[PDB]
């Protein structure tokens, strides 16, 4: 009952929740945005630059928008490289969108990451609260957000909701800018030739999940009733925990391949996160389980992507 905006649309997160949003809500109900507009695209679509407030604003107003998804970013390996555009998209994009929520009595959805979390606190099962030390650019873009977030909840009375999403595997849109998504190239190249050459090492071990999983549940928790909420800008949400080659084990009980591991600068990222994340105060919140583990997932993935070999 409600115009919905989703910006980052185009993205991982965003091909897949524009759809979800559209069969939720209806597609009178929901706009996409990012920064070009794509052929052959059934969502409404007005393009913005998130620092364009001028024309953010007006697309806000002019489709009586009351909830924005906000998913436009910089992620963390493209940020590490770009540290000045990183900042600019993610800081000032995030101040505009939060901006414009408070002028217009909008709800949120912005997300954050594990990138938050540095090595100075426990590498598994991080708990919710502790302190955020991040060694990446792009972390420190994130911890900066969840403060500004929960400032424009607490000062402004602004309902705004995100998750700290670990590293996110799909097969509808191959990521290109982070360092989990050595965890999407090794099914896709896994199926379209049998050998993958990994930008980490074969021990690198960060928490994961499937993108239906990461979907459902930032729509269960946009429905939450906003006093069962103890966090707002930043849950921490868990599903997997596993290494490069335990996926590569994984994917070869159903295809022959063979993975070669060639790090680059995006280990020394990776290296500076948690193993595993606590996500008690979201399951207890708000009703989180995960329902996809690492069989389904590559049940799923090899599945889609054998059909698209084809
Ligand atoms: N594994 C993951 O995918 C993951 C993990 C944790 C957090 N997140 C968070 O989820 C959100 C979406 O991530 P994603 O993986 O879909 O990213 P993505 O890079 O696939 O999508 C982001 C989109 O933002 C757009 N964008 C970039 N600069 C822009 C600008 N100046 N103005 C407007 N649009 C701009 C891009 O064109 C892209 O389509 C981000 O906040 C990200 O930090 C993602
Ligand atoms: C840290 C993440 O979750 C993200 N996919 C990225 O690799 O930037």
């Amino acid at each position: 009952s409600h115009m919905i905006l989703v910006t980052g649309a185009l993205g991982q997160i965003g091909t897949e929740l524009v759809l979800a949003l559209q069969e939720k809500y209806g597609n009178d109900k929901i706009i996409a945005s990012d920064l070009k507009e794509p052929e052959n695209y059934h969502c409404k679509f007005e393009k913005c630059d998130i620092r364009d407030i001028e024309t953010y604003e007006r697309i806000n107003n002019e489709n009586k928008i009351e909830i924005v998804y906000h998913l436009a970013a910089i992620l963390s390996a493209a940020g590490e490289k770009n540290p000045e555009l990183c900042h600019d998209v993610n800081y000032n994009g995030l101040e505009n969108v939060l901006k414009t929520a408070k002028k217009y009595n909008q709800k949120l959805f912005c997300p954050s990451s594990i990138a938050v979390f540095g090595p100075d606190v426990p590498k598994e099962m991080t708990p919710q609260n502790v302190e955020l030390n991040p060694k990446t650019v792009y972390g420190i873009t994130k911890v900066k957000g969840e403060e500004l977030c929960d400032t424009y909840f607490k000062e402004h009375g602004i309902d705004v909701r995100g998750i700290r999403y670990p590293g996110l595997i799909s097969w509808k849109h191959k990521p290109s800018g982070g360092t989990t998504d050595y965890a999407v190239e090794m099914y896709f190249d896994a199926v379209e030739s049998g050998k993958y050459e990994c930008f980490v090492n074969r021990n690198t071990r960060l928490p994961m999940m499937f993108m239906d999983d990461a979907i459902r549940a930032t729509l269960e928790l946009m429905d939450a009733p906003l006093d069962s909420l103890n966090y707002h800008s930043n849950y921490n949400l868990s599903s997997m925990s596993f290494s490069a080659e335990e996926l590569e084990k994984e994917i070869s009980a159903h295809v022959d391949f063979n993975c070669l591991y060639k790090p680059d600068y995006r280990q020394d990222i990776a290296d500076t996160w948690p193993i595993s994340i606590n996500d008690d105060d979201a399951r207890k919140d708000w009703g989180w389980e995960p329902k996809f583990d690492i069989s389904k997932m590559t049940e799923e993935m090899i599945t889609n992507l054998r059909r698209l070999n084809e």
